[PDB]
């Protein structure tokens, strides 16, 4: 019964190859509005790489992630370029290996144990705010600011004292090799990294400089409510069936967390502050629910129990994280034939599902253009399939930074709304994009107004 799946409009020779290299994003919607919810990218000349299926139904999308995820691995030639550059941590690994590695890890991303978290947090964020008031001309570019910040809040959590003397290193290095990797990853022809060339010298450099880094920290810690910090934990990961981890498993697992922390949320917080300084109305939302809250300007911290006290805030970030995901696309590869919306999915198929595609579905989002946080409501929600929202992934292998995520956004926004007021300026539409993340191809200009002198004694 199962149809084959439409080849998406390309170029005679090429197929999709310019398209995607050109405006992948706009060929992902143009591949739904014109061939439907399961389609496969041609690549030319023929015999460059095999067809590309990708899935856009939230059913599928559930299906692919969770119903039938033990079809659908991470055996993607991408998956073996990070496994290469960072190990085989928690994102990458599968199997009996990935089982050990989530049931010791598992147990430090307790809902409790990242609540903790709140006070570096919020601290972070005063120390953003001060640095804002600052600014003798009052002007920000919203993405490298937040890239900066969620480092440093991802750094806090992992190092503690010691975030400042790694920052810069981290900073430097760890964007390098991602690029590296990922883009290797995606080539269809590539060098062997062992090859002298300029590229895998400076790769080999940059990865060795941060490995060091990182072993030095971690056995430092390997002597070892808490204020204990991530890698002091997972130094202290271990149960009565598994061993605790090695040097070689502990740097894999640092190195991930940072990876998979740093640029996503980075990429949520800076959006979402750019879309509320585009819009007053919901920005004078968001900053009456922080000033009844934090008590206005030059009032208090944040804390974890806030979570529960700024909803429309954290419908702010949904809304800002469907317009703008992270993981615009979640690759997998079939490992036998299936059928999706009565379409086959061939055994040995590389594919991909797209929260960018799925979260602009107009089968499940009226104006799916239009910014309104109101389509995060319970009862909106429950007017609309599951997966027609899922920029964490879902399933067995949906983000274990989920929470952690949401404590650094919504505590980290709610402090600088209650510090000022976010004007958008310039060219306030930003294009974008992508390989396995969303690309910032403009800039989020934005003015902040300060509303307070900051912290004061009372
Ligand atoms: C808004 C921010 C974030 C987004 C959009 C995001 C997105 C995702 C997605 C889509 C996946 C699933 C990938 C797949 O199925 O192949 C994932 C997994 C993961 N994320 Fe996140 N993430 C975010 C924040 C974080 C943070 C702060 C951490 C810090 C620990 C983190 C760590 C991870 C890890 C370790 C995995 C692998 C989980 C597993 O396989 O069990 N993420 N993330
Ligand atoms: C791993 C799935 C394949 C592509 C989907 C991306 C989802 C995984 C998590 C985060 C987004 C990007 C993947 C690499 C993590 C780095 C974080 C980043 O810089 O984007």
């Amino acid at each position: 019964g199962a149809a084959q799946a439409p080849i998406v409009a390309g170029h005679p020779l090429l197929g999709s190859m310019n398209d995607l290299l050109n405006d992948p994003l706009a060929t992902y919607l143009r591949a739904r509005r014109d061939h439907g919810d399961v389609v496969r990218f041609r690549a030319g000349p023929p015999g460059l790489r095999a067809d590309i299926y990708a899935v856009f139904s939230a059913e599928g999308a559930q299906q692919v992630l969770a119903t039938e995820s033990g079809n659908f691995r991470k055996d993607n030639v991408f998956y073996g370029e990070l496994r290469d550059s960072v190990g085989n941590g928690l994102l990458t690994s599968q199997d009996a290996t990935y089982l050990r590695q989530r049931r010791l890890v598992q147990p430090l991303f307790t809902r409790r144990r990242v609540d903790g978290y709140a006070g570096q947090v919020a601290d972070e964020a005063a120390g953003l705010a001060e640095a804002w008031r600052g600014i003798p001309g009052g002007g920000v570019e919203l993405v490298g600011e937040m890239h900066r910040f969620a480092l440093r809040v991802v750094g806090r959590i992992l190092f503690g004292t010691d975030m400042e003397t790694t920052f810069e290193v981290i900073e430097r290095t760890l964007p390098l090799l991602q690029e590296y990797a990922l883009k290797r990853g995606l080539a269809p022809v590539r060098t062997p990294r062992t090859w002298p060339t300029p590229a895998n010298r400076r790769a080999a450099r940059t990865q060795a400089e941060l490995f060091a880094l990182c072993d030095g920290i971690i056995d430092s810690r390997r002597n070892r409510e808490s204020g204990e910090d991530l890698v002091t934990l997972l130094v202290r990961a271990g149960n009565a069936e598994d061993g605790s981890l090695d040097a070689a498993e502990l740097r894999e697992q640092v190195l991930i967390f940072l990876l998979a922390g740093h640029e996503t949320t980075a990429t949520a917080l800076a959006f979402a502050l750019h879309l509320l300084a585009r819009h007053p109305e919901q920005q004078r939302r968001v900053r009456d629910e922080a000033d009844r809250v934090l008590g206005g300007p030059g009032g208090r911290a944040p804390t974890a129990a806030d979570m529960e006290a700024l909803p429309y805030l954290t419908m702010v970030l949904k809304e800002a994280m469907r317009l703008y995901p992270s993981a615009p696309v979640i690759g997998r590869r079939a490992v036998a034939d299936a059928e999706v919306d009565g379409v086959r999915i061939p055994a040995g198929a590389d594919l991909f599902v797209s929260p960018w595609v799925t979260h602009r579905h107009p089968d499940y989002w009226p104006d799916p253009e239009r910014f309104d946080p109101e389509r995060f409501t319970p009862e909106a929600e429950a007017g609309r399939p599951r997966y027609a929202w899922f920029p964490f992934g879902g399933g067995p292998r949906a983000c274990i930074g989920q929470h952690l995520s949401m404590l650094e956004s919504v505590l980290g926004l709610a402090v600088l709304i209650r510090e000022f007021e976010f004007e958008a300026v310039g060219e306030e539409e930003v294009p974008l994009g992508a390989g396995i993340t969303l690309l910032a191809k403009g800039p989020a200009r934005c003015r902040v107004i300060p509303r307070s002198s900051g912290p004061r004694s009372s």
